[PDB]
């Protein structure tokens, strides 16, 4: 559907 | 769908 | 210094 | 110094 | 044994 | 024996 | 499948 | 299939 | 994000 | 982003 | 003497 | 004697 | 809609 | 200084 | 619809 | 100095 | 917005 | 806006 | 005599 | 006499 | 639909 | 719809 | 010195 | 010196 | 609107 | 709009 | 001596 | 002496 | 209906 | 109807 | 000086 | 001066 | 309207 | 309107 | 001397 | 010596 | 019916 | 009906 | 001299 | 001189 | 007789 | 007789 | 008899 | 009889 | 000498 | 000498 | 990956 | 990848 | 050995 | 050995 | 004396 | 003395 972000470190 | 963006560090 | 992630934004 | 990472914006 | 490293991974 | 880092996984 | 940080077939 | 840090096959 | 003030460090 | 922000350093 | 830094803000 | 830095901000 | 504005920091 | 942030502003 | 303005820093 | 920032404005 | 009103700084 | 005023600085 | 500033507002 | 600044507003 | 008007500061 | 004025400052 | 706002006036 | 700031006036 | 007076400022 | 008066300044 | 001002309404 | 300014209104 | 006047000061 | 004058100052 | 304000005379 | 503001006068 | 009288002012 | 008046200034 | 002055109404 | 002024209605 | 005068000061 | 006269001043 | 306002006077 | 302000006379 | 705001005989 | 604002006879 | 007005006599 | 009249008399 | 409103000698 | 509003010598 | 500081090592 | 810093090492 | 912020051996 | 911040053996 | 070192973060 | 290294960051 909709994703904002993503963050992996 | 509608993805943001994506940081991998 | 300071470090600052941010992954997206979806304006709709 | 600061580091700073934003992946994208959508606009729509 | 080996060595590996891997980031991330994002699967759309 | 082997030495494996995964960051992460996100899967969509 | 299979996912890890070490995975041995 | 398979993904990690280290994969053997 | 991420705001850091530091003033100053004296090394002596 | 992040600001950082740092007067001085002295290294005596 | 001495001083390392000063921030105004 | 000694100072490392000002910022005015 | 209406958006009046976005700020991203 | 001083710091101010606003969105936005509708007028409808 | 509408949209003001977007702000990226 | 003074930081300031806005958005956007609609005047419908 | 925001009103900051510094009157002065003296570093001796 | 964001409005600042800071008389002076004297760094001696 | 080491004055830093004067604001008049 | 060591004076930074005056502002007149 | 009467406005008189909109100051942003 | 009557709208006097907008200041954006 | 003074500061001084006013929004509108609607005289109908 | 003096800040004056009117939005605006409807003489309807 | 605000009405503000001041007769002087002696800096000495 | 706002009135703002101010005699003199002397900065010595 | 020193006088800064006068006003006279 | 030292006279800043006269308004007079 | 009538209205003398409007002062906006 | 009827209006005088309006001073916006 | 004097500072007179009159809003307006209606003389129906 | 004097400062004398009238918004108006409706002689009907 | 407001009536106002002032005879002299001497600044010495 | 307003009547104002003054006589005289004298500065020495 | 000094008068300031005078107001005959 | 020093007279400001006179008014006389 | 009738008004002698008016005087606006 | 009759009206004299008005002074506005 | 005199200082007279007025009005108005009606004969009917 | 005398200051004098007659506002209107009706004879009928 | 005589009339007015301020009347002198 | 005589009318006005000021009546000096 | 006579009709005489004075105002005021200031004597310095 | 006469009809006199003195609006003031200052003597410096 | 004399003074006022009304002087007769 | 002689001042006044009627001065009769 | 991995996040490590080191200050420092004194080896005498 | 890995952050490392290190500041410094004094081997004697 | 091994020496460092980070040590992956 | 080894010496480290993170020390991963 | 011996400092090894210094990190600022 | 001895001083290693410094790292500003």
């Amino acid at each position: 559907g909709m994703l904002g972000g993503v963050v992996i470190a």
